[PDB]
RNA sequence: UCGAAGUAUUCCGCGUACGUU
RNA sequence: CGUACGCGGAAUACUUCGAUU
């Protein structure tokens, strides 16, 4: 009841909005990098402001009713592409995971948009193995789409 | 529209799964049906007594708007096994189905699929389905080639 | 991009009931 | 595996509103 309570997923989405640490245990190793509704904005210079080459992409981590979220710049470039592959991994997801689960399953679920794609995986608690292993690939495939 | 009951077209999309059919709606997957019976599922699950494996197939869905369909294949995890549930739709079919269905608004558009309790879905405006498809159709193949 | 409201869907988890039409 | 609801979430599409004078 204290685990998966709505007293820390509010904290979980509020981790988000920190700097490289926020009072809590997060499966993201890299930080927020969300543009200003200015910065944003200003992303109407010479072409459309969504489609084909947006700032960054969107990814989200889910264990139960507590979500992270997370919005890294990616410059469609072989070296932006390594920085944002370790924006999580393996052992920072169980790691966070082990944190919120427990006793009965839950629903877990990994997301990430980009390009107007959106991708999901979505399993049990007990599948959080293969979820990580299958986010990984789906994540770097979606990134090096064209 | 779609008309003119809007949700009649939906209800035929579901019927499709099970008859030809029949009906005459255009379905975007190539291969029957093969959900298999009460019976036969609870007895499948008898030999290697599990709940995620061996699973005896997967469950995979195409959604245009509302406009929603379903397949469940067997899938024993052999090459000769994989080459066939791979063409369980292809780019065109998918297209030619979403020509019947879609009109110049935007709607939602969603490719899922289910396998060993891991569910896959690839979801997007019916503006980018193009992309989905190919976003789909290798996702599907990554999650039917692994291993415990 | 952030937040909130609504509408139409999709998906996962848990629980209940009914099943070779 | 199929069907119907219940609960807790996630994702997408569309609409509206708000966002350092």
């Amino acid at each position: 009841r204290a685990i998966q309570g709505n007293d820390t997923r509010e904290q979980a989405n509020g981790e988000r909005w920190d700097g490289g640490s926020g009072g809590i245990t997060s499966p993201f190793k890299l930080p927020d990098e969300s543009p200003s509704w200015t910065e944003w904005r200003l992303y109407n210079d010479e072409t459309n402001s969504n489609q084909d080459n947006p700032l960054g992409f969107k990814e989200s981590w889910g264990f139960g009713k507590v979500v992270f979220k997370r919005y890294l710049r990616y410059d469609r470039t072989e070296a932006s592409l390594h920085r944002v592959l370790g924006s999580w991994t393996g052992d920072s997801v169980n790691y966070a995971a082990s944190r919120f689960l427990g006793a009965n399953q839950v629903g877990c679920t990994y997301s990430i948009r980009f390009r107007g794609v959106s991708v999901t995986i979505s399993g049990g608690s007990r599948t959080l193995q293969h979820l990580c292993e299958m986010a990984i690939r789906s994540k770097q495939e979606l990134l090096q789409l064209t």
